[PDB]
């Protein structure tokens, strides 16, 4: 059959903190109609605030995706959409009662247990992809972003962090998520941050909910955390993760190939509004025929 679009199958409830803010929030996932779209709502305001995820609603990218309309923020959705991104999960209203997703352990992966625990349901409408025709790439000093055509869908990232945790390390990775890999390969790299920073993170209310229970807490000389890393390569492995959270503003998943150096929420923002803008650079495609697509499913 053609490959469809995907709704969550039921309602999907989760509690935590934000990573940035510190404050508690309910989170709900629901079923939403095709060519919805992934659309944050705050509950707590009435009338509620419903906020589409997408690039042309991207305020603020200091340490985090922010999505903003009116006076009112959605903070911190770079892990949530990764999550959906990587399950292939089309349309969902995402409902909080605060102004941040909650960070879980830091990671994808309690998203991607709590909806594949629940279910997706497959919708009686093509699923659209956006197909990278030609290069697009945007650059602001040293770092760098690039969509280039792919047959499938890659993202390759490198970091370059002047840090003795870091130094003589793997800070480069390429995966392919063409077939079924994302769950495996990047959903439980976890977010990480610098324990130096966190006075001044504070003062700018960043980090206020950060802890070893949800981050990688890099120290001067070692990782804090006492239980270890979950990858070698779970830094790089993160920045994957963001970057695939970040390219599902887009609104639909992605056949091409992403190239990170150095670059983060910002950049991917500017690398989205680019590509939106070139035209010519992309086209929107459907399958009818599953087997002659070049990204496969797991079973809804
Ligand atoms: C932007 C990033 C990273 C976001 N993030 C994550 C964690 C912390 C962060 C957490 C805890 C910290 O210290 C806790 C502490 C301090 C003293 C003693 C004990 C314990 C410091 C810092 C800060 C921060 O900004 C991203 O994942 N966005 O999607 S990223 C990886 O792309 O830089
Ligand atoms: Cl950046
Ligand atoms: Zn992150």
């Amino acid at each position: 059959s053609m490959i469809k679009q995907r709704t969550l199958k039921n309602i999907i409830r989760a509690t935590g903190v934000g990573l940035h803010s510190g404050e508690k929030v309910y989170l709900t996932l629901k079923p939403a109609p095709v060519d919805t779209g992934i659309v944050f709502c705050r509950t707590d305001l009435d009338p509620v605030v419903e906020i589409p995820a997408r690039a042309e609603n991207v305020g603020e990218t200091t340490m985090s995706t922010t999505l903003v309309k009116g006076d009112v923020k959605v903070d911190t959705v770079e892990h949530l959409l990764s999550a959906m991104a990587g399950l292939g999960i089309d349309n969902a209203y995402v409902e909080l009662s605060a102004s941040e997703v909650p960070i879980m352990d830091g990671s994808a992966g309690p998203f991607v247990f709590l909806i594949q625990s629940a279910g997706l349901q497959e919708q009686e409408a093509a699923k659209k992809f956006i197909r990278i025709k030609r290069e697009v790439s945007v650059e602001e000093g040293d770092k760098r972003a690039v969509f280039v055509p792919f047959d499938g869908f890659k993202v390759s990232f490198e970091i370059d962090f002047d840090h003795p945790v870091f130094r003589g390390r793997t800070q480069q990775a390429s995966v392919d998520f063409s077939s079924t890999s994302f769950v495996k390969e990047v959903s439980r790299a976890r977010t990480f941050g610098f324990m130096r920073d966190i006075e001044y993170l504070r003062s700018q209310n960043l980090a206020l909910g950060g802890s070893v229970e949800n981050a990688i807490v890099v120290d001067e000389n070692r990782v804090l955390n006492e239980d270890g890393l979950r990858y070698e390569d779970e830094f790089v492995k993160h920045k994957i993760l963001d970057a695939i959270g970040d390219l599902y503003l887009l609104g639909n998943s992605l056949i091409g190939e992403f190239r990170g150096f150095k670059s983060g929420h910002a950049l991917n923002n500017q690398l989205l509004r680019t590509l939106i803008a070139d035209k010519d650079a992309w086209e929107v495609v459907t399958f009818e025929d599953a087997r002659t697509a070049p990204i496969s499913y797991m079973r809804p």
